């Protein structure tokens, strides 16, 4: 997250850290959202490579013990059937991870609230992006969970030639683009939390930013629109 601020420890309890094993140690690679005690929602491009993955819930500071973390391996990976790693602009950047064990819910670990199917947000709706991603283009990961206010940019405006144009589809949600705040490498797969009916719900899965850089004027961070995948998500969890 570029242009963000440290979030109050565990103020976004459904946020998870997706890590892979590198030799004898682990490394953060993506964010994710806990949607069931044993299911995590993240981006398909986060699991393109065949490595060993693990999920950490109740995390805040990646480098030290907070006394609230729970570590669990990934037992099954279900990527959307239409995902094409060579065409992220085509969409379908969403994957579901079945955890090897069910995590314990508590003050630091809670399930994320998903929107109703088909729900589209009005322009400039209040939302927040959270993650441990780069805090600057070509920079380095944040040690502590970061958050940034990132209001939405509706499809009409986002798909105009003045922004992303044809690159963005209705199956995506755009947010930010103020040139100061944005998601960045490492935030991928993470949530876009938006206030709806007095309640924060996860409306997006961080997917991509401009090739030119993370925080670019008129190049909002693009997210997979979760509300377009409710049926698929429900069919997978009630089958696996
Ligand atoms: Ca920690």
């Amino acid at each position: 997250v570029v242009g963000g601020t440290e979030a109050q420890r565990n103020s976004w309890p459904s946020q998870i850290s997706l890590q892979y094993r590198s030799g004898s140690s682990w490394a953060h690679t993506c964010g994710g959202t806990l949607i069931r005690q044993n299911w995590v929602m993240t981006a398909a491009h986060c699991v393109d490579r065949e490595l060993t993955f693990r999920v950490v819930v109740g995390e805040h500071n990646l480098n030290q013990n907070n006394g609230t973390e729970q570590y669990v391996g990934v037992q099954k990976i279900v990527v959307h059937p239409y995902w094409n790693t060579d065409d992220v602009a085509a969409g379908y950047d969403i994957a579901l991870l079945r955890l090897a064990q069910s995590v314990t819910l508590n003050s630091y670990v809670q399930l994320g609230v998903l929107p109703r199917a088909g729900t589209i947000l009005a322009n400039n709706s209040p939302c927040y992006i959270t993650g441990w991603g780069l805090t600057r283009t070509n920079g380095q990961l944040a040690q502590t969970l970061q958050q940034a206010y990132l209001p939405t940019v509706d499809y009409a405006i986002c798909s105009s030639s003045s922004y992303w144009g044809s690159t963005v589809k209705n199956s995506m949600v755009c947010a930010g683009g103020d040139g100061v705040r944005s998601g960045c490498q490492g935030d991928s797969g993470g949530p876009l939390h938006c206030l709806v009916n007095g309640q924060y719900a996860v409306h997006g899965v961080t997917s991509f930013v401009s090739r030119l850089g993370c925080n670019v004027t008129r190049k909002p961070t693009v997210f997979t629109r979760v509300s377009a995948y409710i049926s698929w998500i429900n069919n997978v969890i009630a089958s696996n």
